[PDB]
Parts: structure tokens; sequence; C-alpha cells
């Protein structure tokens, strides 16, 4: 059961464009919607949407996992603007964040390296977002440059366009035949028992750093997903990318403590990279 309130808007205002890509529970979609930003008669919204022919309890589970973002307000996580439970298809509407996600924005640059305050910047601006998540009791588990989000001014904002999309099919397992894992982001102990926390987020931003120094490689190219399982478990780490600046190495190996209580906070790698401006 979901009740709607004053986030629904009503379908006529919303319009649908070229496709965004495959969400858990239906295609995304670019759009333009109206009524929904003060003092600004049209707004660019991303359209996340079900399918007809899925469940009603994961039409249900798809709204009670958006009135999670009506609690939040936070510049640097992707912003709700508005709701449509009632009618088929079930939407919602969301900041338009016009450059996409951090890893192709980050692969579009191969071909052309970034400096090392624009690597920190964008470190900041994803520890930003994941502090404040962290303090609203949300654990992400599927932190990743993939899911990061960039803003036409390059502000990189903590979105999740979740496990389905094509383009990233390399980037997930599925272990022992179960559910997708993103195995190469993943804490040794969310890959040993399963367990998600703020501190496996921070291990997932160590990887995302990574990610950022190398232009998003593949964590791990050349080894197996077992491969992967086995060395994590044993307490195996990434390499320190090519012409990777010291700080963001340190930040990296700090994020990356098997112990998970030795990792430091979002707070605390905010406070790190404060004392570099
Ligand atoms: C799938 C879609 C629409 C979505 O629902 N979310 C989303 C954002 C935040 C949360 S959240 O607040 O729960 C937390 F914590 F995870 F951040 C949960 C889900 C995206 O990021 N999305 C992708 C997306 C969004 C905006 N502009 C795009 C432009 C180009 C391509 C994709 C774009
Ligand atoms: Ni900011
Ligand atoms: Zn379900």
């Amino acid at each position: 059961v979901y009740v709607p309130d004053e986030w629904e808007v009503a379908r006529e205002k919303i319009t649908m464009s070229r496709e965004l890509g495959q969400g858990s529970f239906g295609m995304v979609y670019e759009g333009v919607a109206k009524g929904v930003v003060k003092d600004e008669p049209e707004t660019r919204v991303a359209i996340k949407t079900v399918n007809e022919a899925a469940s009603m309890r994961e039409r249900i589970e798809f709204l009670n996992e958006a009135s999670v973002m009506k609690e939040f307000n936070c510049h640097h996580v992707v912003r709700l603007l508005g709701v449509v439970s009632q009618g088929q298809p079930t939407l919602v509407i969301m900041e338009l964040m016009t450059r996409g996600d951090l890893k192709s924005y980050l692969r579009s640059l191969r071909p052309e390296p970034p400096s090392l305050s624009k690597m920190i910047q964008m470190a900041g601006e994803i520890a930003d977002g994941m502090a404040y998540l962290n303090a609203n009791k949300f654990v992400h588990r599927d932190l990743a440059a993939r899911n990061c989000m960039v803003a036409e001014d390059f502000t990189v904002k903590i979105g999740d366009f979740g496990m389905t999309r094509d383009i990233y099919e390399t980037d997930y397992y599925r272990k022992g035949g179960k559910g997708l894992l993103p195995v190469r982001w993943m804490s040794p102990e969310s890959l040993k028992d399963g367990v998600f926390t703020t501190y496996s987020d921070v291990w997932s931003f160590g990887v995302v750093l990574w990610e950022i120094a190398t232009l998003a490689e593949q964590p791990y190219q050349g080894l197996s997903n077992e491969q992967v399982l086995r060395f994590v478990m044993e307490g195996g780490l990434l390499d320190k990318p090519d012409n990777c600046p010291d700080m963001l190495f340190e930040l990296m190996r700090m994020c990356w403590q098997y112990n998970p209580k030795m990792r430091p906070s979002f707070l605390e790698i905010i406070s790190s990279i404060k004392e570099e401006m």
C-alpha cells in the first residue's frame, strides 16, 4: 500500500523524449515538467518508469524507494521533484543531470591528465552527498562512478541507476546464480557475509577514487569475478594508478582497511580533503 501526497503531479504536465536507459523496474527517459519548480514554468527532468507487466507489490516497492528521497535536501544527492502514482504507467520525476553518469563522463576523457584539484573537487562532492545519506541512515550498497551523476556545471551528485543497464553488464556478477552483485566495488565483509554499512560505502568510495584516477578502468582487470572474491577476501588491494597523486592514493588506502572500523567516515574524508584548499 502507498498513499499519494503533495508530491503527486498530474501525468498531463510531464513530457518524455529520448530514453536514458533500462531501470530495475522499467525504462528511464529524458523529459520536461511544469509547476514542479518555483519561478520556472518548464523544468528538464529524468522520468523513471515501471513496465505495465510488473507486479503490484513491485509498483509499491518502486514508490516506497522514492518516498525515501522526500526526506532529503542535499545539493549533492539527485533531487526528487514529483510522483505520478495515479494510473499506468507509474512515474517518478527527478532533477535532470545533463552530463549523465560519472563513468561515461570519465571515459569520454581518454582519447583527448585531469588536475589533482578537479579530481579532489569531484571526490569532495561525492563524499558530501554520501555523508548526508549515511547520516539520514541510508547505505547505498552500489556506490560506483556509474551511479554518481554530473550536472551541466560539472558538479557531481550521488544517484542510483540500478543494476540493469546493458552498458555496464561487465560491472555485475550473478554470484551463486542469485541476484546481480557489483563484486569489483564490494568490501571484503560485503563479499563474505553480506554486511552492508556506511563503512562498506566508504570502501566503494575508495574504488570510485581509483575510477576517477584511472578514468573508469575496470577494477581488477584480468581477474575473473570468482578471482576478485578470493583476492579481496584474502586482503588484496588495487594498484596505485599510473600518474596517481600521493594524496589521492592515500585516501584510497584508508578506505580499503580490511577492518571496517579502521576506515574513515565520509565526515573525516571531507575534513581530510578540506585541509587541501
Ligand atoms: C534512474 C534515475 C532516474 C533514478 O531514479 N536515480 C536516483 C537518484 C537518487 C536516488 S537516492 O537519493 O536514493 C541515492 F541515495 F541513491 F542517491 C535514487 C535513484 C538516478 O540517479 N537516476 C538516473 C539519472 C538521474 C538524473 N539525471 C540523469 C541523467 C542521465 C542519466 C541518468 C540520470
Ligand atoms: Ni557543493
Ligand atoms: Zn520485489
